[PDB]
């Protein structure tokens, strides 16, 4: 489908850490027509496999979860939430989804006694007198946000991981046009995996020859000057963990195919621990995102598509 629509659908799905099944079920269905096979790990990660001519194995990785909260305590009319920023939340209960606003009290004229029962400033809570029916200890909540498009951008929750999922879905779609030499493994990792290599090996016992890890970025950390912009392209990480020679080969492919790129000295929000230990040459590439960690993260769908175009070209021309 259109990249903007794919991103809105990925953003709207709920897959808080530990409960990413529905998001994986959606990705499994959209990538099906573009892979030779797709396997799930025991933790719930999904690996799409697209056979090439067998010259080597290239692995692309992306996280899939989003923030969530669990009801840890129900005292009086206030339910306390603990993480597994946020204002509107939707909570999965035995009766369906209940919607509420973190820290909002139901209309009440407080007095010195009622004031004592109101949760302390730091606690995350919802006022149960505002719900339709119960909420119980153990119920899970996620941010209640409907994605939207504004001026060519997509705004919605969880794009810090879902935009990368969108890039990998588009790479598989684009690879259908080529007789690419590399065998490609696309990995959508859930929270409970040990690392990027552990997710991949939960499905295929292989050692990739090259790996590209997806991430998102925007602000630079001191001492660098902020310069990333939405729409100016995917951001090449140039930190000490990346294989700079593999990175230069990717840059040369982008140059030949007119893929506009941006760069950052380090990058990365580690996922590279296993890869480095196993000698996998790795590259970090990020999608520019604004309003990081809020319900209204914003990405440019063109950066997403251009990254997927570049990654499909890497599978065709690398080495």
């Amino acid at each position: 489908m259109e990249t903007g629509k794919l991103l809105m659908e990925l953003s709207n799905l709920d897959g808080p850490s530990g409960y990413e099944t529905n998001v994986v079920s959606y990705i499994k269905s959209v990538i099906e027509p573009f892979v030779d096979e797709a396997k799930t790990t025991r933790h719930g990660s999904l690996i799409g496999y697209k056979k090439g001519k067998g010259i080597g194995k290239l692995a692309f990785f992306a996280h899939v979860d989003e923030i969530g909260f669990v009801v840890s305590k129900v005292e009086g009319q206030f339910a306390r939430l603990e993480p597994v920023y946020a204002s509107k939340v939707r909570i999965y209960t035995k009766n369906g989804i209940e919607r509420g606003v973190i820290g909002m009290l139901a209309p009440h004229l407080q007095d010195s006694e009622s004031r004592k029962k109101v949760p302390t400033y730091d606690e995350i809570f919802v006022d149960l007198s505002l719900c339709e029916r119960g909420v119980r200890v153990g119920d899970i909540a996620v941010i209640d946000q409907t994605a939207f498009e504004t001026n060519g951008k997509v705004v919605g929750k969880a794009l810090d991981n879902r935009a990368s999922c969108g890039v990998l879905v588009k790479v598989l779609e684009f690879l259908k046009r080529y007789d690419h030499p590399w065998d490609v493994y696309v990995v959508f990792s859930v929270q409970e995996e040990t690392g990027c290599l552990g997710a991949l090996t939960g499905a295929y016992e292989i050692n990739p020859d090259a790996a590209i890890v997806m991430d998102v970025t925007f602000a630079s950390e001191p001492p660098f000057s902020d310069h990333i912009e939405l729409g100016k392209g995917p951001v090449i990480g140039l930190g000490p963990v990346v294989d700079r020679n593999l990175v230069q080969k990717i840059i040369e492919i982008a140059k030949k195919h007119n893929v506009s790129l941006q760069e950052e000295a380090v990058g990365g929000r580690t996922d590279f621990v296993q890869l480095v230990r196993n000698g996998v040459r790795t590259s970090l590439i990020s999608i520019p995102l604004k309003y990081m960690h809020t319900p209204v993260e914003m990405v440019d769908p063109r950066d997403v598509e251009e990254l997927a175009r570049l990654l499909s070209l890497v599978a065709v021309e690398l080495e």
